[PDB]
């Protein structure tokens, strides 16, 4: 059931904006790892004194990757007189927030009809104002309140390449990877309490809940059309194995952004890419399930995918889950830098043909159960 | 004359440390871009709560990449009690350092006879302290005295693998790139004022001056055997174009590390392999001469390289000086990271054989006069 209750009109996901020390090393590292081009740069070629902002893309996908300079650059500066093509940026909370949750996600950034409309209904339906709305040379709206933890929802509206004072990078430096990665799929938080977090965040927004022994609970929040979907996730304490969302928050220095799903067109091709490139300055993926995992595919997505499409995904160690709609082929990355906490997600839905729906199998809950089944079986 | 004033017994450079806000994806960029292998790490794993540390080596080149995690992972550490391999790391210090510099070089690390004796000897003639010796596992001791900035001189020496309590990458994760870079040849500082900076690092340590329009006057301290090269930079102003040292001292928030050269045993594939992954995750070089340098270098080495070895340097865009003993081929990286301040220059040196003396050949200067003649020469 979809009510179709956003408060103001959303489209898709925008781009995923990192905060980190030096922005031009976790770029070049991301841009190798998962196939993205580098698209457009403000920096102080392009006379930002403030920030480093680099942007990667593969087809829709946008990485935003910003640090600070010194803060001596633009010291004369006032916001009025400001050289920062993002105008909500802040020294002072950019390194607050890589010194508390190391490399992460700043922003999650969704397109929506009116950035303006967007931020004065969500805040008066609850959203807690992290920047007001700013008009970025008479052609792009951006606004963002607080989302969980230290991380924001970003509100762009355009009235009509990125943002402005942001510049196409130079085709000598800009070299066509692609892995076959396409779009933000979902974007999951990890919060110490489920319930509060979905109460804000469904709140201000008006997404709805998404119809849907692992050490979580969670829900899916999303719009309207189900193409912007934000999972979140609470740690269940008491059990055997400690809560992986348990020690994302321990090493997390609280709540954040926990992965990023990224959509491919071709996640066979996708994961041979990526795989590659794991020792040589890539990411590296969790361990493979074991065999009889595969053995037990067969029973249960056998008319969905062939033998040899099942041997494939039992050589990349992908993992496979079914909707009663859809089917869903899913990958880990460990984690993108120094603690255990933020990862990504590599996805491709099967199914739910009208375009494709949102959510078209699911999220992978059922893979809990396979791989401990799996597991044991090994063990047998 | 190398009067032999070493005040302790120095053998050679040890490894070099970047302070970063995330070591992780720093030492991925690097490792691809530079051909260095990934040797060994301290860090959750190997059950080092306060910090993460990655080395790469290529030949006896190590670099080591260390950030830090929450203080809360270590919060009930005392100094007796702590987990981390490095004693002189602080949380705070790590990151006052990276919020002031950007990604640099904290720590040059020399090996020599005695560690604990080297510190003394240093303190008792001006050096300042920065971190007591300790004695690793009753096997390694390391100490270290401030250089220039915030940058310290490491001693570190063996009673007899990298430091105790680092541990040796899993060869799946260790892919064995290699594009020829061999070992350190010298680091570079850049500072305010050369002479202060001169007298206090050769007070301590008795390194001796190397006998050796551009914006900086320089002087190059040196070991007994001259293995050890330590150059030192300060601006000249007043000049047409803005020097580029005070450009460092400006963005760098004051004096620190400028470049780090080094040696290949293979100048030519080390570059050509360099250049191809430029775009694709590495490193970019600065902008090649005009073709008229190589017109020009028959004239100047063509006893030394063939025309054939000429045209090489000619596509690869590498720099060729000499001294009155040896042939110098160089080129130099754009920044490492965000910041116009720490560049890396790759150096191979033909000649003075006896194995080869150090900075055979020299650093390079004359190249200046060498790029200003080729210059308004391409016009002409
Ligand atoms: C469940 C879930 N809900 N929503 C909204 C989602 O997006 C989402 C997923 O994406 C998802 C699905 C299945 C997963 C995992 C995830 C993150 C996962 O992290 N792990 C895992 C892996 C290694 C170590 C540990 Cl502890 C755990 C799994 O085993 N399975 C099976
Ligand atoms: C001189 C020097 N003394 N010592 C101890 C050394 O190690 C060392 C060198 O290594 C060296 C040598 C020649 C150089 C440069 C360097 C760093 C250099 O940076 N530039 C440069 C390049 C681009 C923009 C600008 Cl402004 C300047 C040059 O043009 N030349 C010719
Ligand atoms: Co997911
Ligand atoms: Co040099």
């Amino acid at each position: 059931k979809n009510p179709k209750s956003d408060k103001f009109k959303v489209k898709r996901f925008h781009h995923i904006e990192f905060w980190c020390g030096d922005a031009t090393n976790v770029a070049r590292r991301f841009s190798w790892g998962l196939g993205m081009r580098f698209s457009a740069k403000s920096d102080l070629s392009t006379g930002n004194m403030v920030h480093a902002s680099y942007l990667l893309t593969s087809g829709d996908l946008r990485f935003l990757f910003t640090a600070p300079y010194s803060p001596s650059l633009s010291a004369g500066e006032i916001k009025p007189t400001t050289t920062a093509s993002i105008p909500s940026f802040d020294h002072g909370s950019c390194r607050s927030f890589f010194s508390s949750h190391g490399l992460g996600v700043r922003a999650v950034a969704i397109e929506v009809e009116d950035a303006e409309s967007a931020f004065s209904i969500s805040v008066a339906n609850g959203a807690i104002p992290s920047s007001p709305p700013i008009v970025l040379n008479e052609a792009v709206t951006i606004a963002e309140v607080k989302l969980y933890g230290d991380v924001v929802l970003r509100y762009v509206s355009y009235k009509a390449e990125f943002l402005p004072g942001f510049e196409r990078v130079e085709d000598a430096s800009s070299f066509p990877l692609d892995y076959g990665i396409r779009r933000l799929d979902h974007a999951v938080g990890n919060v110490p309490e489920l319930g509060p977090a979905l109460t804000y965040v469904a709140g201000f927004t008006g997404f709805h809940q998404f119809a849907e022994e692992s050490g979580l609970n969670s829900a899916v929040l999303a719009s309207n059309d189900e193409m912007v979907l934000l999972p979140i996730n609470e740690p269940v304490h008491g059990t055997k194995r400690k809560s992986q969302i348990q020690t994302y928050l321990e090493h997390n220095e609280g709540a954040g952004l926990q992965h990023l799903a990224l959509m491919s067109e071709d996640i066979f091709r996708t994961l041979r890419e990526m795989r590659k490139r794991s020792s040589i300055g890539g990411f590296d993926f969790m361990p493979s399930p074991p065999p009889t995992y595969y053995q037990n595919l067969k029973k249960r997505v056998g008319d969905v995918l062939s033998d040899d499409q099942i041997k494939e995904c039992e050589e990349l160690g992908i993992l496979v889950d079914r909707d009663d709609q859809g089917t869903l082929l899913q990958i880990f990355t460990k984690p993108l830098g120094d603690r255990p906490t933020i990862f990504i997600e590599i996805i491709q839905r099967v199914g739910c043909m009208m375009y494709q729906s949102g959510g078209c199998g699911g999220f992978g809950k059922g893979n809990f159960s396979e791989l401990f089944k799996s597991i044991e079986e090994y063990e047998k």
